């Protein structure tokens, strides 16, 4: 009902539309509140004719995001709910979604930069797992990137999938597909997919395979191969995330530690397949 970051609409200047989201436009804007310096924000607006259900679904993202505070989790800067249009303001992420940012920059960041991106994502997920929050839709298209290449987890919501939007099959652990048991360990499977997306500069997981083909292949022991030039130690970490037995997967603290070791010992990334 009441949001801790409700903000006066006169503190918001909406500037250009920069994207399209689930419920409407996403805009760049400026937030200037009394006693505070002006900051850049992204602004999601809910416009026109919408159900009350849609309004609650839209605002639920702000409710959840506002529970979190971490450098690798998108920060909620405020909401406008006492007036129309309804708005969610977040920190602005100059480079947008990670998957499209990497496709635009194919081959143009080094392995150590890519590992730093993956470390930031893993740190955000380490925090969510410690908060007992299961993301369920962890994918490169849900990671946002700032000007300094800091990656932050976005897309928050506790609504059930249609089977319980649809389950994102290509990112989802097999026990979550089969039994609808979503845990931080299923999040780890998804994180392995994100690693593959990052090291492939935004290629689509499983290329042209259908959803049922992916489900069957995973059950039949297929796993995505190392992306071109991918250090074998990073592919092995992906394979660890993709263990069928959820209890055998590394947990997020382990994943962060493994990436931190690579950053400290970059020579360990030189080994590549073939
Ligand atoms: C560029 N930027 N900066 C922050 C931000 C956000 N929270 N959400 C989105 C967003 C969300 C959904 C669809 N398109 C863009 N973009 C953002």
């Amino acid at each position: 009902r009441e949001f801790a970051k409700e903000i006066d609409v006169s503190y918001v200047k909406i500037e250009e539309v920069i994207g399209a989201g689930e419920f409407g436009e996403v805009c760049r804007g400026r937030l200037k509140a009394p006693g505070k310096k002006e900051s850049c924000v992204a602004i999601k607006t809910l416009k026109g004719g919408y159900t009350e259900r849609q309004r609650r679904e839209f605002l639920s993202e702000a409710s959840i995001m506002g529970q979190f505070e971490h450098p690798n989790i998108i920060r909620l800067e405020g909401v406008v709910t006492n007036s129309m249009p309804v708005m969610i303001l977040t920190e602005f992420m100059e480079n947008g979604a990670l998957d499209s940012f990497l496709r635009l920059n194919d081959g143009q960041f080094t392995v150590i930069q890519l590992v730093g991106m993956l470390r930031g994502i893993a740190s955000g997920m380490r925090y969510l797992a410690e908060m007992s929050y299961v993301h369920r839709d962890l994918a490169a298209r849900n990671i946002l990137v700032n000007s300094n290449l800091v990656c932050k987890v976005s897309d928050f919501g506790l609504s059930r999938f249609l089977e319980e939007g649809k389950i994102p099959i290509r990112w989802t652990a097999p026990e979550a597909i089969a039994f609808r048991k979503f845990t931080s360990a299923s999040d780890v499977w998804s994180y392995g997919i994100v690693m593959w997306e990052v090291m492939s500069f935004g290629e689509r997981p499983y290329w042209d395979m259908s959803n049922q083909d992916v489900i069957n292949a995973i059950e039949q022991d297929y796993r995505l191969p190392p992306p071109p030039d991918c250090p074998t130690s990073l592919h092995q970490l992906m394979l660890d995330c993709w263990q069928k037995d959820r209890n055998a997967r590394p947990r997020f603290p382990q994943i962060v530690s493994a990436l931190d070791k690579m950053i400290r010992n970059p020579a360990s990334l030189k080994i590549v397949a073939r």
